[PDB]
């Protein structure tokens, strides 16, 4: 398939990224950039965050969504739904509400696409009704992250997918921070792209620290794999 082919030819090595965060929450602003590569071919993302602003004001792990989903591995008989390649590499635009149970959102809109060889995220985030002493702002969530499955469905009217999915963060009392995450996706070029059948991708994130870091910054290593259509 011709169009396979040219997400195939953009995706099949080792392909290095670029992430720029802006973000307001509550007043509190901050700018966060990372660096990393990804190898769609093992469904693989590694990268290292750094707040250039000086303390972020909120959780690490509350961003990770946030800060590419076009390095989800698809299996051989699933390249037909891929729509985060197919996009490529004029990219799309990733926007988010992201509900915080009892406590404030983040509404995101991100743009992903190639500059050059390098894949960029560029984002926007705003976090309003925050609580002062939450979990969010008042920094109680653990520095750990859950394994999710992400549901993606087409959106056939807008020419893209909406995605919906629920994340748990461990707060540090045992028990859990719900954010509930509410995604459109829609390409930024005026060409034909893959319109998926429901499908989910299986995520897994793991985070930690460069020991050899003294900035606020965070290392996230991610594996995502489709799945759901056999």
């Amino acid at each position: 398939d011709p169009m396979v082919s040219k997400g195939e030819e953009l995706f099949t090595g080792v392909v290095p990224i670029l992430v720029e965060l802006d973000g307001d929450v509550n007043g509190h602003k901050f700018s966060v950039s990372g660096e990393g590569e990804g190898d769609a071919t093992y469904g693989k993302l590694t990268l290292k965050f750094i707040c250039t602003t000086g303390k972020l004001p909120v959780p690490w792990p509350t961003l990770v969504t946030t800060f590419l989903m076009c390095f989800a591995r698809y299996p051989d008989h699933m390249k037909q739904h891929d729509f985060f390649k197919s996009a490529m590499p004029e990219g799309y635009v990733q926007e988010r509400t992201i509900f915080f149970k009892d406590d404030g959102n983040y509404k995101t809109r991100a743009e992903v696409k190639f500059e050059g060889d390098t894949l960029v995220n560029r984002i926007e985030l705003k976090g309003i009704d925050f609580k002062e002493d939450g979990n969010i702002l008042g920094h109680k969530l653990e520095y750990n992250y859950n394994s999710h499955n992400v549901y993606i469905m087409a959106d056939k009217q807008k020419n893209g997918i909406k995605v919906n999915f629920k994340i748990r963060h461990n707060i540090e009392d045992g028990s859990v921070q719900l954010a509930d995450h509410y995604q459109q996706n829609t390409p930024i070029g005026d060409g034909p792209v893959l319109l998926p059948d429901n499908h989910y991708l299986s995520y897994q994130s793991a985070l930690s620290k460069d020991p050899n870091e003294k900035r606020d910054h965070m290392v996230l290593l991610e594996f995502v794999t489709a799945a759901g259509i056999t």
